[PDB]
């Protein structure tokens, strides 16, 4: 019996719209050496509310309690290299330097690292790793171990996307939506679903998208990211759009607005547009999108040639199929580009 | 060092008893000792597996921390090379205990490297192996030259499966430099002569004969130069001493098979191959099946399939091989460099 799994599940069920006012309050108010505030620590994290983790850090950090100290500082790590001040090598060091007593940061440690390495595309090993990881060896904290259950379903499940193992990716995303009541989980998962079928189903993608959009209301940056992924759906399958932010800077919008530039034969504003993107404030994945783009604009196979490149660099097995097929409708070799999608 | 001393009167006067003199020194040395510890170094480096695990047993009885703490890490060490635990287990069972010594912290963190290079996992690791700084390492000199060498074998093995040659051959020629482990030395040559299999056969041919030469005596060690040579001499059509007509293995056939091609006898190279398709195989061998019969039927079809078998194995070295012939039959080289990437 857990008194912070039974808060929990009393406002989720009872207050659904007030659960971060009211578990925000109960969270800060828990004694930092209790197995409580050490549940709140996951819980927070689990849900990404940021500023309570980092207010747990640092109440947890100097406890006196030795299980609760550990959380605070391996947590600690997470949140440095979740905000950037630090990268994954010094993260890496970081967990070296500390002596890890127990399973459940033992294993966090591990996943550290992932949240970083998926984000920029190394996914083979770390995949072995995960299929490893036994949660039954966590004996103290039930409410850690059914967290990172999820965890574990939704990395794997965006490491299959990425590999187009597409009935895989359903498989762990399904799972992990089984599993969990977070938010942040939910969300996560039905974006997962939604891009598994991007190429594949129109409706069967946006009607995942719009089942994560309805559990993301209320999150804006959430919202953002099915708003972002409709936006791109509706675009490649050339319908009518509503889902584009015109005054956003930041490289992904400008994308769906080009893209749908294209699709209105504005070809000419579209390249322009293109053309001032060329400040790099850009990924490779984002080059992958962009030399698409341009390729649809010019027909220049080079273009095509550049963006297989760069969702190659990215190890995007997803999206690399856009300009492959573009580069079998200019009479390239099929049997190379299937060969390159592999 | 007086255990240094005698390893190196072993290798220079008895090479071909070493192991034999050498397992009997290392388990007559008093357990407490810097050469017992030295000794556990040496027997683990080498792959003395039977000696290592007989050493680790000793550290346990000895009452000296630091041989005590060398005892508990090998363990652990084994414990995983022996896959009678995983990495987390290692790493949990790391943290059981305080480590006081330089090296044996230094070790700790290699312990892991080991599994997640049994699987991939490259970059991050190249970065966590040069962030090491074996200067730290102050009380035992045979340790940190050895460790100094493993460094600089995984990275030379790191950089050869991310078709990085040039560097795969810098860190194996500063791993030779660094060693006499006799099986160092052997990745070592076999690995700078894999990496000029495709672009220089004279210097392959040299590091191959240079690795021949110090694996003598070893019949594994032996068989990897003769496989290599066979095929090297085969792929640049040259004449052929290495090939095992005996051999039923299928790598050995294969060279049998080339080398009749080679000849232009391409009747019997294909009945030999179509024998080869009734026999065990993984997707490695398919790579060099298909080369071959696109080598006879000159069918593009077979040098697609050996392309795939090469993906599907993840050889990012012999892969090069179906795609230079299908640069040659005219297919796009824009197509076929983002294959090899």
């Amino acid at each position: 019996f857990s008194e912070f799994n039974s808060i929990v599940n009393i406002v989720k069920t009872h207050y659904p719209d007030q659960e971060y006012e009211l578990m925000e309050n109960y969270c800060l108010l828990l004694d930092p050496n209790t197995k409580a505030a050490r549940s709140a620590l996951e819980y927070a994290d689990a849900n990404s509310f940021n500023t309570l983790t980092d207010k747990l850090v640092e109440k947890m950090s100097i406890a006196s309690n030795l299980k609760s100290k550990e959380y605070g500082k391996i947590y600690e790590i997470h949140r440095k290299l979740s905000r950037g001040e630090i990268d994954v090598l010094e993260a890496s060091k970081n967990i070296g330097k500390y002596r890890i007593k127990t399973d459940e940061m033992n294993i966090f440690s591990k996943m550290i690292p992932m949240y970083d390495y998926l984000s920029k595309g190394n996914f083979s090993p770390m995949k072995s790793l995960l299929k490893q990881i036994d949660l039954n060896d966590i004996k103290e904290n039930n409410y850690l171990k059914k967290s990172f259950e999820t965890r574990i379903y939704v990395l794997l499940s965006n490491i299959y996307l990425n590999e187009n193992e597409l009935e895989l990716s359903r498989k762990y995303a399904e799972k992990a939506i089984k599993s969990t009541d977070t938010k942040r989980f939910l969300v996560f998962s039905y974006l997962t679903i939604g891009t598994s079928y991007i190429f594949s189903d129109y409706a069967l993608s946006k009607q995942n998208y719009l089942s994560g959009y309805e559990i993301a209301k209320g999150n804006s940056v959430f919202e953002e990211f099915f708003k972002r992924n409709l936006s791109f759906l509706n675009n490649f399958w050339n319908k009518e759009n509503p889902w584009i932010n015109y005054d956003s800077n930041a490289v992904t919008d400008v994308q769906e607005v080009i893209f749908e530039l294209i699709n209105q034969k504005k070809l000419e504003r579209a390249l322009t547009l293109l053309k001032s993107l060329e400040r790099k404030k850009q990924n490779e994945n984002d080059l992958g999108f962009h030399y698409y783009l341009e390729g649809l604009i010019t027909n220049d196979k080079e273009a095509f040639y550049k963006s297989v490149e760069y969702f190659k660099l990215s190890q995007d097995k997803l999206f690399i199929k856009m300009p492959l097929i573009k580069l079998e409708s200019l009479g390239e070799n099929p049997r190379l580009l299937k060969i390159i999608s592999m």
